[PDB]
């Protein structure tokens, strides 16, 4: 029977496996080592080398610990490289515990309020699974971070210093997720039942207050107001009093948020370039800015990614860190393992066979702060992590060109380097997206 | 092994049998997000002991792989969706049936080369030495996977029932429920699930 | 140039290599692994599982540490076990530390002895050399255990503990050693001047009298009265008086040191079957028993083994124990690799080839416990290490039969398990064995 693996299917596999060459010794090899250890290809660590004609100066890394916050550390990353060029503080961090309570605690409304939207659906309808499977957790986008900052600003790193769970966010989001879900119950409880919008709204508002609570009892109460004292780099003290998240950030880092444009690559037969697009229910901040990616080719792509980085600006990007790397060496290389020459077989996908099949996603946001450009093209990138400075060359990565056509996703690039007809695109679509599904692979979460 | 094996091969006919449908539909989707894991359930092991019996722990070891299998279901992952895409593909081509089984057969072989590099060759034949509690020795030659299970073993696999307490509305008790596309073992015994009051 | 290697061998070479099969996969593997991790065979794994049809009791192991008393741990191993099980003391040890003593001493004036004796050859012969260049060791042989059990006897453990030196002897052999070849110019200063037999015997005397204290602050105090007192393994408590180490030695033990012979399998063209060996200058106790090494065939040596092992007595044995071996594990098997096949090269030399060429010799003394006979033939030995419980099978390691073939050279064997012909060889041969050089492999110290 041909859909059953039989014996004589058995005896054939068994001989193709001995007729491979070297089947013997490769086998023990990967068997003692695993793959990675056996695959993995010192030409690439070669090539690899930390050298890179476009570099900024962005000091020393931060490190997540054990959460999902990897697109707030590098946003957040983004910003305070500006405030320690422009005031001179070296190694100055923002709070990422403040964006991560304000996203939290967003994110809990936001939900109640999808789950409002979906509460005449049924329970077991894929966007209601959707919603339920994942209420909420760590990941986000751009657009997402901007709206935190927009509404609540940013703090300095010691006026809101981690703790416990926001560096180990495992029972945070547990805890958190069975509320919002025993929650979820009691909201479609009520629109069945033929609910008030006032009598829905007070028990959002008594649900909420309970989650206010878990989240300042896990991360603390946010700063309202504060005095900033520090020393420059040329040693001079300094004193700014009674700031607020707000005038901290319209001061130290003075951007407008409306001057960046989410780019995306996906080169899938929905997503035609040179569009808008967004991902249904997707977000954080109920009335704040929605997620908008303009998909275009990857040369257009890459190329405003180095014309920022040669104006001097450090630009977040979205990949896919697990795919061919090496991620305590930090090296990002299609060349870093041969493994269709180690096993015999063809491994490869086009970038668009691995979004439509499943195979790959922005799972982690970075910080792209260099570029080495030999005759003109770019041969790899340096990249900020958040994972601390024992990985990598002092938490510094590197990703070679090839590996960035591949497996990045997204870069955030400063509306002014843009070509006017991507200007034009932008304010003619921004209220018309085309609206991808929630389960888009460029809705995913990083 | 044989999990990882049969599933790789259950997930090509999932495809298949799916091929005609969207790939934005959801069971398709379903299917790639995880074309094979890890994890099981009862009457999954029991379909792979069937088919397989089963070995002393000593005859076949451990690697680093079974023990940290977070690399090759990576790759294997890798492998079944890109097979994925050209099963689709032959299905849309109209390929006869011949040509997709020669193709899921090319497919398996490599299959079974990643898993037997992984996770070494399963043995066929080995002998059994021991000392009992007693401190006798004991030797028992030229055993087989299902000799072995048969004599040291010796269970009947149709004895045993799954049962669950699953108290939603949908799941009404004393009754058998199965689980759609769910299983490893192509022609073997399928998922029955017993629900009963706790 | 046929003598130079240039640049068309070169290119030839890697020529054969890129024709090498999976020669880019292979090299990877070994790149990133090294060779043992690459090459570990599994098979061998599975085929040597510690499972033994004649099994000893033998209990726990002990632990010579940092130093090469491989040879004193194997002996006391023997005598300790015929203790445990006559006396009933589960796990009882005899001090090694003890043997050590005696063994560095006699030694310091074994080599005296030895320099006085080639004084008139010149310092560059080969001998002269020899000598100097390992005054002494901490290795040695049956035969020169047996010499300081008759002179010395034997304490428990308790009675005369390990101290730094002896479980690290590495700064005693240097000092001692810097010592030694200080006095060697000395006597061979005196034997030059024409110094009298007793002003060279009054040197030489307070020579020792310094070795002496080396020995006595860095190993302590030989004991020569004791007390034992213990408990046995039915709990009933035992005190035995004022006992020496030779007392102890007679009561405790009670063998008749004359009862063993030292057997080697040695294939080789200079060494004939069925007669007496002995090496050149190889000693410790002047005056007392000298080294005689019966070579046999490897059928017959190992005959022997098995019928003293039947008999329920260990076996003291000498082997190459770096040779194709894991340590961790403590797998002794010829396919515990597979380096032929992984460097598509083959590297097979016979037993003789690689005596004769340096390649192997007894580097280590362990001791037999148990043998797995399957249709009457050997297929794995059990062996009793002395490097503590975490390696091997709580110090135990596992031996196959092809590996005892080729690395086994010496077992220690009661007579009384000898054919009267070979008993006869014996006691003809006994006062004019064949002297073997020096530097002969079965000269080598475990």
């Amino acid at each position: 029977m041909s859909a059953e693996i039989t014996s004589g299917d058995l005896d054939q596999f068994k001989q193709d496996l001995q007729a491979t060459p070297a089947a013997n010794a490769l086998q023990k090899a990967v068997m003692n080592n695993g793959i990675n250890a056996t695959a993995e290809n010192t030409d690439s660590k070669v090539a690899m080398t930390p050298t890179f004609s476009i570099e900024l100066d962005t000091g020393a890394v931060s490190n997540q610990k054990q959460s999902g916050r990897c697109w707030m550390f590098a946003a957040l990353n983004t910003m305070r490289h500006g405030i320690q060029a422009q005031f001179k503080i070296k190694d100055f961090e923002l709070s990422q515990n403040y964006t991560f309570f304000w996203d939290k605690f967003e994110k809990s409304n936001y939900f109640y309020e999808n789950v409002l939207k979906t509460a005449d659906q049924p329970l077991d309808s894929r966007k209601v699974a959707f919603l339920l499977a994942t209420p909420q957790q760590d990941g986000g986008q751009w657009d997402m971070l901007s709206a935190l900052i927009e509404k609540y600003g940013i703090v300095p790193k010691s006026v809101m210093p981690e703790t416990y769970s926001s560096s180990k966010s495992n029972e945070l989001n547990g805890l958190l997720n069975l509320k919002l879900r025993k929650d979820a119950v009691t909201l479609r409880k009520l629109v069945a039942d033929k609910a008030s919008d006032a009598d829905i709204e007070a028990a959002k508002q008594k649900m909420l207050a309970e989650d206010y609570r878990i989240l300042a009892y896990t991360l603390g109460n946010p700063p309202t107001k504060f005095d900033f004292e520090y020393r420059d780099d040329d040693k001079n003290y300094h004193i700014d009093r009674e700031l607020t998240p707000q005038t901290f950030f319209k001061k130290y880092v003075g951007w407008n948020l409306d001057d960046y444009q989410s780019i995306i690559n996906a080169p899938t037969a929905d997503k035609p370039y040179k569009h808008l697009y967004t991902v249904e229910m997707l977000g954080n901040v109920v009335g704040g800015r929605e997620v908008r990616h303009l998909n275009l080719d990857i040369d257009t792509f890459k190329d405003l990614a180095i014309k920022q980085l040669k104006a001097g600006e450090s630009v977040w990007f979205g990949s896919d860190v697990g795919q061919s790397s090496d991620r305590q060496l930090g090296i990002l290389d299609t060349n870093i393992y041969k493994k269709d020459d180690l096993f015999n077989t063809d491994f490869t996908m086009t970038k668009a066979e691995r979004l439509d099949y499943g195979e790959s996603l922005m799972t982690h946001a970075m910080v792209l702060t260099g570029v080495d450009l030999v005759d003109g093209k770019p041969t790899k990138w340096k990249v900020e992590n958040s994972w601390g400075e024992k990985v990598g060359e002092k938490g510094y990565f590197v990703a070679s060109d090839a590996w960035f056509d591949q497996f990045v996703y997204q870069v955030v690039i400063s509306k002014k380097y843009l070509p006017a007809e991507l200007q034009d695109v932008i304010k003619n679509e921004y209220d018309k997206p085309t609206v991808l599904a929630p389960w888009d692979p460029m809705g995913a979460l990083a």
